[PDB]
């Protein structure tokens, strides 16, 4: 009711492909104890997509869920964060700008830094709107996480997008100016040009992620004096739900049991959707935010939400948001639950067939798919989308 005009997330939604495989079914096919997936890494259902669906398909569907005609006129910047690009030059944001019917006098571009790309976009969006509060920015995380059949990373796979509308007087989450950022040159996870799957140093990945949180948390506490007791919930980027828990558990071990129980319970709420989707790379943290807000029943306006973003390479950031009065009226619980529940369960055979298929863009072809914004054709390497 006082002070500077707030800036932050006005609306937020995710989209995942209309297919999944059950992790017990996957475990039985890979001759491993299902507990390895359900408990070990903490995953239950995994999102999978056909070659007729790419990051534009997911970004467009996610964004369509939150954009009004008014938004489309007020948006003058469109940003896509991804590490699953389909062009080395042309930003995925340009096609998204067209499909969403956003007004022409806007800048559009793509950000790349592993799983951190969308966060970078969000912070830049926040600064833009702070300086131009009559404008809005569309920021979309979009990615496809594939590792290969019978591969070590297979059970953490996923696909989809998370779209955010950034505005002044946001109806969901007001962003604070307490950002703590961190860059370290570490080769825990990367994907050289020409590699369809990432190069991974498994142990280094877990180590770097866990310590990166510790580093930005400690620096944040030093700068602000804020501690776990000052946070009503914490949302994390996660490669899989158990790794987030590990990082969190390691840092909160010296807190009162009351604080641990509280923070840990909130974390469980934040991963409800993730357990049913898998890794969204850039979108994982923001799926967690959605999951937290739509599954919690005792969060309320005025509460402080801490967010930890991570990107292999590695870049990390911790920042805070405050829940806005009335935010519970502007979520999409019914829509999201329906999206997850309405998915078709694939058998492992069907999944392997879908996964193995490759899109060769050098061949002119048509593709069939009932989903809006799916790929309808390739011509001279150019993708057309049905709308």
């Amino acid at each position: 009711s006082t002070g500077s005009m707030t800036i932050g997330i006005d609306k937020i939604s995710f989209f995942v492909p209309p297919y999944y495989i059950d992790m017990t079914a996957l475990a039985e096919a890979r001759n491993v104890d299902p507990g390895k997936f359900h408990i070990g890494i903490g995953q239950d259902q995994m999102a999978v997509n056909p070659i007729s669906q790419d990051i534009v398909t997911f970004a467009a569907n996610a964004a369509e869920a939150i954009l009004t005609k008014e938004d489309k006129e007020a948006i003058d910047m469109v940003i896509v964060g991804t590490e699953s690009s389909i062009d080395e030059s042309k930003a995925a944001a340009v096609v998204l700008h067209r499909l969403m019917g956003i007004q022409p006098f806007a800048r559009s571009f793509e950000i790349k830094e592993a799983c951190y790309g969308a966060t970078a976009g969000l912070q830049l969006a926040k600064n833009h709107v702070a300086l131009h509060p009559d404008k809005k920015v569309l920021v979309v995380a979009a990615d496809i996480a594939k590792y290969g059949l019978n591969s070590g990373g297979e059970p953490t796979q996923g696909a989809g997008a998370v779209a955010m509308l950034v505005s002044s007087e946001p109806r969901i989450l007001a962003l604070k100016e307490d950002n703590v950022m961190l860059t370290q040159d570490i080769y825990d996870f990367w994907r050289p040009t020409g590699h369809p799957y990432p190069m991974v140093d498994g142990p280094l990945s877990n180590e770097t992620y866990i310590q990166s949180f510790a580093q930005v948390w400690d620096e944040h506490k030093k700068r602000t004096g804020l501690d776990f007791a000052d946070y009503d919930a914490l949302a994390f980027h996660i490669p899989y739900t158990k790794m987030g828990k590990k990082a969190l558990l390691a840092k909160i071990s010296d807190q009162t049991e009351a604080e641990q129980e509280r923070i840990l319970a909130r974390y469980e709420e934040s991963i409800i959707y993730s357990r049913r989707v898998g890794n969204l790379y850039t979108g994982s943290l923001y799926l967690g935010l959605i999951s937290l807000l739509e599954n919690a029943t005792t969060l309320t306006a005025g509460n402080q939400i801490g967010l930890f973003s991570y990107g292999s390479g590695a870049v990390a950031e911790f920042f805070t948001g405050e829940l806005v009065a009335g935010y519970q009226n502007h979520l999409q619980k019914e829509t999201h639950l329906a999206l997850l529940d309405n998915r078709t369960e694939l058998s492992i055979a069907e999944y392997e067939a879908m996964f193995a298929e490759t899109l060769d863009t050098d061949i002119d072809q048509t593709l069939e798919d009932e989903l809006k914004y799916s790929i309808s054709a390739i011509n001279n390497t150019v993708r057309s989308y049905r709308n």
